[PDB]
């Protein structure tokens, strides 16, 4: 006897075992005789057009793969709800929070980053945790991140960026001048890399992890009076890593490692689940606020800004289907419900727009009529219509455009967005040089005990060595920066790695 | 008050006086405050980015149109039933013949052929005559004409063909030149040219013409014993035509003339019906016909081989989005259950792999996932997964691979085809020279009479006249090779016509 | 001998006189020995897979058609030239405007709007008149149309106002009540339908009407001064229309009137041209304006902003395949060169996103790199990569990130975008009551004369007594509006169509 | 100083030194100012539609992927020669084999089967060894591996294999028991897995395996005479091997290890290259062999068909782009010059039509017209037309049908296909057992020495313990069947590892 994810089959057949199996047929319904041996002229003999049980099923097999994402190809999917417990409803009106004990269904994709579908989970990289609330106001997606920092603050970075962390564009090759030529010539991501090289670099799984919004948001009450928000959900399962070496081990041992844990965990009644916290800010306090509130690359520190809780998140069901289920899962930063709205963050507000338009892309123009995609505890009206792949009743003979004198559905005010002012010079303004270690100082200095900072500096070293001297001589720099001795203890490790 | 298609909109509302009009959402289900005027700094400033309200819409409307079809792309859609009328189970199993009354659900497209979607109803050309037929044992998908016959008699000649009948590739402009030099260069058309430049070129709308499935096709019943068959659906509201001035003027009165009589008749009551007949041919009569039994440019006459009646095709019933309904219909001849197989005929040899090649391209890989193409009336399950814009739990966890010892489905070994027997070379073998001429000298002088072979002529000569006069001197001798004075009439009028 | 369009293939055959026939291949380059004839096992057996020619051939037709264009769909082309007759350069620093004398190539699309692929050209409805201009700063593409105005002013209504022109979505017909229910709750179309069913609501081919820029554009010098802009280019043949009589005949006649007028021209010699004039507006007369300077509903009256002329615009060049130099045409108004800049027109700015993002979906993700696409006389290089259909090599192993110390490229400061200042609350600002009548009024009385406002009425009448009196009543008032004796003549004429 | 694929960059830079870098445009060819910033209201505003520059970047971003290969989606590009070196002309016609030292450019694609794009290589799995041959008579493309037999021989068989070699459609996971129950229910599949599980189940890179074409082939000479052929490939720098040990070292410390040794050696002149041989059995030889000469599980011995060499393989250049020249690579086994063509194998005759079906899928309809597709030796000419990403003139104003009278494209008699004669009822024919079991055996006993023998045992025994019990009993029984000593060993194995 073995885990439950090896059983799969043989659970399959025995949750079976009452009935008769089906009758194989052609996608077309017709029962197949024989499919085993193909048509053709004598026993040595070619092969038959007529043999359309062959064309059937070889046709579909040869358009079985779809576009992998573009980034956080490689994934883990599970199902679950969302629970209130605490009252926030002087700062959203969201339905989603309407009363304590509501529940709503949710969905989680876990994911690395940069590495293809067939990577090893085990390796350091950030952890995508997006999780899809199915309201009544329509879905909302919180596509969030193991960390509540990137590494950039600017939408026109990120192409680049990816780009730089995945393949030479002629060896194919991970290519460590890439990754560190662009970190070293963009030091606002030193505050990412400290954590990515941290020992939350590799956590062991995805359930003793936690997750972040990492953007600022905004929440609008029923007074219409607004707040900026960050969202925050830890680890009920606790903070939990693998070392360097072990999840070297595991990555070629087990390259689904952080599949077949989440997988598990929920086969054995083991329900990981997380505790969703908020920190709040008022319009003024941003204005106040020493850095920029919308720089992806700050925090808003525990003491001014504490933790205000608000409910579980709860995984309890695994996938049926892997494919329909988490491969063609779709989370859209823009599907947010009244009373949850987005900041002026430069970096969220090209995520309004990449995601919905990478999904017409990778899965289709109608994705949202897929099943785990679709809003299905909201009333989908519009005048919108066709595309291909249409898979409802396409609404029906209702009219199609608006206004109109003929009672089709009609716009809600209530729904309308919170106003806010807004002036200055139409321009593309240079955040190159916000504040780039004030918080990364204070992380090296009084968030890590000394064998952190050692470990943290020996994992630097072993990746950036590889990279040409004037890209070392330039990241260490960037280093020093934050503190001397960051930069010298890396800079005496190179000097060795250098032999 | 007007007729009944023009009082959709007014209906439309009628029937839902009572309730209230719905919540104008987003795709994602998010009730929108106002959807007449965009998201802006100030009344006159520029549009933003968060305005997630238009992109969603606009983005839709760019992606509403899907290719047309590249054939029959001008299209009339209605449903229905087809009725068992008499006992024909002695030479087809097929469950949709099984016992007299019983009723199998239909859906049917009309249409021309050369026309694009804009294109009028009122043209000379033949008219599709498509029935879907949802069974049990899989759907059946009769795809006729309203003819018996077709220009040619191999597929690979089948593009040049449409080619010859749409835009030339510079000027996209209909050209007689293209049209003549091909059907010159093969009078294996002669027959089925005959056909359309006489009076039924042009139908009285769809309900005033018959359908036929024109190939040969194989029956097979429940001893193994196999005939061959023509498929023969006759109007019961009679044949009925347009003259070549009244179908000019509803060219531009109405263009969708034959769309509107479809539709007004279904709505007041007035359904149309076909009689489906069906001619048998055993296998010992096709070694002794005398003429090539699956020639697609060859009848079986009525006096050898007299019609047999089946049964009842009655249309009931109008599309409610025409897009969703007829426009996303894909019909695919191999869609055959247990019972129906086809003939050699090299014509529907090629049918067989284009329809549902083109209908992956044209609508989707899982484009039978779509409802109106769905088996409905069939459990389809088999071992093909995924492929972009999956619809249903992709069959769940069920086992992917065949053979397996977990209780996937089983091939239904009653289900295999018949065995016929085969010997000869494997080459391409010239069909240029069947017989082009006989059937067509009994269609011209024992069918038609005194005025419509006149007519005959008229209307061959008034189209014929704008090709190069090397091209009609062909095209009339190989009318001249079907009765003298048939090439002698349209020679005496091109002599004409020619100033 | 007929005219040149028909002799196309004619013409064809000569240029070839002097050489061989090429070889047949398969796509693949393999030579064929057969095609017209099937691989079959004997003469009268079933066709084989191993028949590769068949399938080759087969496969492609299946996939010959792309998504018609969502609007303007049925279009005509040509290319040429665009000539500097007069100098601009204080205005705008476009290289396209740099010199007198400087030639830059073009590619002209005419087209209608509602009609799709088949439809005639000969019908009521405004004209497309896009222009493509191959600079060496990259592509230019004027999008014009053969007015001023448009029935809209918000983009959010584009999608409705559409669907309320084309078909309806359950009939698949023309829908009067669908036209004028649209037409008559939305009164700013007051401006435009007066144009529409006036003389010039049908042109007599694509030589004799003008082309508008219609939207407000901003221009910008060397020194960064801006100023706005209004684009007319004027047909050098002279304004010539059709009569409903003559038109409805042309229209089962000659469905592609326009496509058969623009090619005989120019093969004849007879070349087209316009000439392309301008309006300047400054800043501060933008602010003074009576009207909103960026309503698309609104022109800017000669006597006050009298037409600045700029150069010549010359179609003497026909297509030699129609599906790749015209079918596959994209126009993004969002192509705009240093010195051409949007202004805040609410439909513009809407525009900016269509149509790339229809035509990535109508062409595909690579379309700008299709030859008649490409801005063949500048130079692409930037941080773009792969997609399918990737076509060059892809920007061979360039360093694909930015910023790097690789030298890759490097944007170029003097290409930024002019500033302006914009204040105000972000919100949906209505913009249904600007005004509505005046600018129509001024048309009725001072620009028509007596006929023309007598044939104005009656072409209203003739298409509005088919809707529902509730409709007809409305407009009549929204006709009134403009002046009391235009709604009362169509109010006169209505009463008899109802009999 | 490092390894040549890492210097990749500095080599870019280097080879660059004399010229300025170019102008960073859009797609469109327009110069940007700024691309690290994005367009915004203030510096702390919100991002603005008329960014096109931003969404330009993002919306080509977000297609930079595509399909990855169904199978072999793994895989190391180099382009080379294949040089002739003996005459082989009396057994085939083909413009490759013309005479002694013709060069033909080449292009090699390497794989492994069952992993996706980012899974390790030195894996146990076969290795694709495809050639792609740019012949004068176009492509020939010959799509072998790295062994001489496979683990079926019907087609239909086919997407079950690969189902089960991939990834459970529940957990995602490699499911042992999915791997065994398919292989011990098709025990055809013995003498393959015995070479996957011996030594060249992890070659030392693709510079150190030998190629195959593993089906049968015909040729044919410029007299009609025809023969039936293996080609082998074997490695001129000598067969060598991964232990186990260095195989999963490897496999975490560099997942990309084929890929670079492939690349560095190029780089630094050390040209891998591999003999081509041929075994010729004449048809009369065909009757009488003692297997099915067409059963892809058999191998003709060397003893009585004896290798006969022909020319040598040579890589001597690197990919500039891997995507644009290695990723979009499509060989299909269906580009077969005159003088080559297949032989009646079943599972030949389905990758007949399985390839250019899926890359019309994975690229697209014209996936032909891709640079690295293209048979850029040989002049494409025909009547096909038109299709998604049409690229170049599409073959202009040409008559796009046939036949015609206007000199388009004629068909070339003496590319006919040699014509074999077939009898026998078409019907679906038992190939499940034929002799399984005969050639292993011979493997088992005179191919493998003492230690190869204990290993082969050893590395399926370690795979095979995670099977169920009732999996392990009959696939030992299988490995019985060929020798007691073989199962035996096994059974040894497997009751130590189950404790
Ligand atoms: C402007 C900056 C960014 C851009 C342009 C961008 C772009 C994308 C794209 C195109 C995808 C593919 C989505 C799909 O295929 O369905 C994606 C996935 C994802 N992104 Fe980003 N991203 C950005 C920053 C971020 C940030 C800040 C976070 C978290 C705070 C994040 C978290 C994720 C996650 C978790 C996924 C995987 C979603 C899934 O599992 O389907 N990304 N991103």
């Amino acid at each position: 006897n073995r885990d439950p994810a090896s059983d799969q089959m043989k659970h399959w057949k025995e949750q079976r075992a009452a009935q008769k199996p089906d009758v194989l047929t052609t996608g077309g319904g017709n029962p197949v005789g024989d499919k085993l041996n193909s048509l053709t002229v004598g026993p040595r003999g070619p092969l038959l057009v007529q043999d359309v049980v062959f064309t059937d099923e070889m046709a579909h097999f040869d358009r079985e793969r779809i576009p992998e994402r573009v980034v956080h190809a490689k994934g883990a999917g599970a199902f679950g709800y969302f629970e209130v417990t605490h009252d926030i409803t002087r700062y959203s009106k969201a339905k989603v929070f309407e009363h304590i004990g509501k529940r709503t269904p949710i969905a989680v994709r876990f994911s690395t980053v940069a590495g293809e579908s067939g990577s090893a989970d085990t390796v350091r990289d950030p952890r995508g945790f997006a999780v899809k609330f199915y309201t009544e106001d329509g879905n909302w997606d919180l596509v969030g991140n193991n960390t509540p920092i990137f590494f950039i603050r600017d939408a026109l970075l990120f192409p680049s960026f990816i780009h730089s962390q995945k393949r030479n564009p002629q060896t194919h090759l991970k290519d460590p001048d890439m990754v560190w030529d662009f970190w070293s010539l963009r030091p606002e991501s030193l505050h990412q890399v400290s954590f990515l090289f941290s020992d939350r670099g590799i956590p062991d799984g995805h359930r003793h992890m936690n997750g972040y919004g990492s953007h600022t948001f905004k929440l609008v009450n029923a007074n219409g009076e607004a707040v900026y928000c960050k969202f925050h959900y830890k680890t009920d399962q606790g903070i939990k890593n693998l070392s360097v070496e072990d999840a070297a081990r595991l990555a070629h041992e087990d390259p689904d490692y952080g599949l077949r844990d989440l997988f598990n965990a929920i086969a054995t009644g083991n329900y990981p689940s997380w505790t969703l916290y908020i920190q709040v800010m008022t319009f003024s306090e941003a204005e106040i606020f020493p850095f920029n509130p919308f720089d992806l690359t700050k925090v808003w520190p525990h003491g001014d800004y504490p933790l205000i809780p608000v409910g579980k998140l709860v995984l309890n069901r695994n996938p049926v289907n892997y494919f329909a289920e988490v491969e063609q899962l779709a989370f859209d930063p823009s599907n947010m419900p009244p009373g949850i709205e987005p900041s002026p963050d430069k970096m969220l507000q090209g995520r309004l727009f990449a995601y919905p338009d990478t999904h017409r892309h990778r899965l289709g123009p109608n994705y949202l009529q897929i099943p785990v995609n679709c809003p299905y505890r909201a009333r989908v009206a519009n005048y919108q219509r066709d595309g291909p792949m249409c898979m409802m009743d396409n609404q029906g003979g209702a009219p199609n455009y608006y206004p109109n004198s003929f009672s089709a559905p009609e716009h809600q005010p209530s729904a309308l967005e919170h106003r806010t002012h807004f002036s200055g010079d139409v321009q593309r303004f240079n955040s190159a040089n916000d504040d780039n270690v004030t918080q990364v100082r204070t992380f090296y200095l009084k968030v890590l005990n000394e064998e952190q900072r050692k470990r943290l500096c020996e994992n630097i070293a072993g990746h950036l060595k590889d990279a040409q001297l004037f890209i070392q001589k330039k990241a260490v720099k960037n280093f020093s920066d934050v503190h001397p001795e960051y930069g010298s203890r890396i800079q005496a490790l190179l000097d060795k790695y250098n032999e």
